[PDB]
């Protein structure tokens, strides 16, 4: 039920591009009704299992239709470590 | 459509819990129509992105259902990818 | 020259020991002349290459020495990366 | 003292070259006389703890003399719970 994912793109075909990719990646995410968190390395995303399952798939497809070679870190977690940290505030 | 996936279950469990968390995942992730290939830190699937997609939800909801703190480390490489022979030839 | 860490420790204890090795590595991390974020998964330095790889691996020694098991994710960034700043509103 | 590395760079970089930037580093790896294995996602180091840290510094700075970009993921692992000593296996 309750997980949390981190979310890492690194796209490898272009130039930057990259962080065009990336930005995409970003506004697909924003366009989800979770919560979310975009830190230095990774984009932080809580809320149900089943939802960021689904959201991490449609991230995924978003990017590779945009570079054809896509890699990406992904910690997913459940229970007990932090959403108390989500606090962005900054 | 082509994708590897890269598994890492890290339960937050004590012993002889763990073991079995673990033990789950790979019998699980066995049972999938899957290439797999298990390493020292994660194990390797290759395959449709759809299936890898899939089975990663699973494999997690199985390790979810054998202890109650699941952390895990997951790697997915998408689009025009090399194979795990291809890659392994580098 | 220009690099940024990102480190997650996982002690892979139980309970009230565990989030000591923690408070441990956060302790010595503050300790240091570095630039740091903690974010939800990872804490974030940033600065030359050779005094990161140095905190790093005294971070380390010091939640090894906290945990007889220790696991840690770290993400090297180095070159002529983007500053944690840049990266922020990326 | 007793530990263990997983080492993982993406170049980023145009296709070709960034085998090369890999090729490179895996190169340098191989002059160290260090336990290692090359798997799909990653290439894994045993050893002492302070020959890991310099190894995977040295081999850092060696990609980043191939590339202007270079980012890595890393995994250090302490202890024995993980038997990654297991890896004979490879």
């Amino acid at each position: 039920m309750k997980a949390s994912i981190a979310l890492q793109v690194l796209p490898l075909v272009q130039g930057i591009d990259r962080i065009a990719v990336i930005d995409q990646v970003i506004a697909y995410l924003q366009t989800q009704e979770v919560t979310m968190v975009v830190t230095p390395f990774e984009t932080v995303l809580e809320g149900e299992f089943d939802e960021l399952m689904r959201i991490l798939k449609e991230a995924l497809e978003v990017a590779g239709q945009e570079a054809d070679n896509v890699f990406a870190n992904v910690k997913i977690n459940v229970g007990e470590i932090l959403s108390i940290d989500e606090k962005l505030e900054k």
